[PDB]
C-alpha cells in the first residue's frame, strides 16, 4: 500500500530513514522493493541475504530458476522478479562493486532502473562491502532518480553522516 512513515524528505522525490529494508518492506508492503543484487543473483549476505531469509529462501529458488534459463545480469542492469511476501515485485539491481574493481561510473546506470517504477523502497546502491563512497551514491541517486524513492539505511552513524552531508 506504499504507506511509508518516519522518513526525512531530502528532495521532492528522495526520502531517507535509519531502518532495516526488511522491516520496512514488512510494514509497508510496497509495490517494489529493490535488492542490491550481484550478476548471478546469489543472495548470500548483506541486504540480499536479509531479503532472501525473510522470504524463507523463496527468492533464492526463484533467482536460481531465472539464472538457469537466462544467464547472469550485467553490472548496471536489473531484473523484475516476484516480491514474495515482502512486496508485489522485487527489482534486482546490480550496482558496481568497487572493492572488486568494478567501474563507479555504472552506478548512474544502476539507479536509472528505478525510473521505470513510480515508487520504490530501496537500499543505498554499492555501499557497505561493495565499497562505493556512500555520500557519492546518495548524490547519484538524487541526480538520477525522478520517481519516488524511499531509502532505508540500516546504520545510525552512516544515516547521520548522509543527512549532515546532504544538508551542507
Ligand atoms: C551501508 C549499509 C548500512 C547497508 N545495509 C543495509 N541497509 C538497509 N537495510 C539493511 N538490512 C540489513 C540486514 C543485514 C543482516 C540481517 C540479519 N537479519 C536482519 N538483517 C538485516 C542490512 C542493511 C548496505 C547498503 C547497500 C549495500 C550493502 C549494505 S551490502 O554490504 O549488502 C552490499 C550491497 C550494497
Amino acid at each position: 500500500v506504499n504507506s511509508f512513515s518516519g522518513y526525512l524528505k531530502l528532495t521532492d522525490n528522495v526520502y531517507i530513514k535509519n531502518a532495516d529494508i526488511v522491516e520496512e518492506a514488512k510494514k509497508v508492503k510496497p509495490t517494489v522493493v529493490v535488492n542490491a543484487a550481484n550478476v548471478y543473483l546469489k543472495h548470500g549476505g548483506g541486504v540480499a541475504g536479509a531479503l532472501n531469509k525473510a522470504t524463507n529462501n523463496a527468492m533464492q529458488v526463484e533467482s536460481d530458476d531465472y539464472i538457469a534459463t537466462n544467464g547472469p545480469l550485467k553490472v548496471g542492469g536489473s531484473c523484475v522478479l516476484s516480491g514474495h511476501n515482502l512486496a508485489k515485485h522485487c527489482l534486482h539491481v546490480v550496482g558496481p562493486n568497487v572493492n572488486k574493481g568494478e567501474d563507479i561510473q555504472l552506478l548512474k546506470s544502476a539507479y536509472e532502473n528505478f525510473n521505470q517504477h513510480e515508487v520504490l523502497l530501496a537500499p543505498l546502491l554499492s555501499a557497505g562491502i561493495f565499497g562505493a563512497d556512500p555520500i557519492h551514491s546518495l548524490r547519484v541517486c538524487v541526480d538520477t532518480v525522478r520517481t519516488n524513492v524511499y531509502l532505508a539505511v540500516f546504520d545510525k552513524n552512516l544515516y547521520d553522516k548522509l543527512v549532515s552531508s546532504f544538508l551542507e
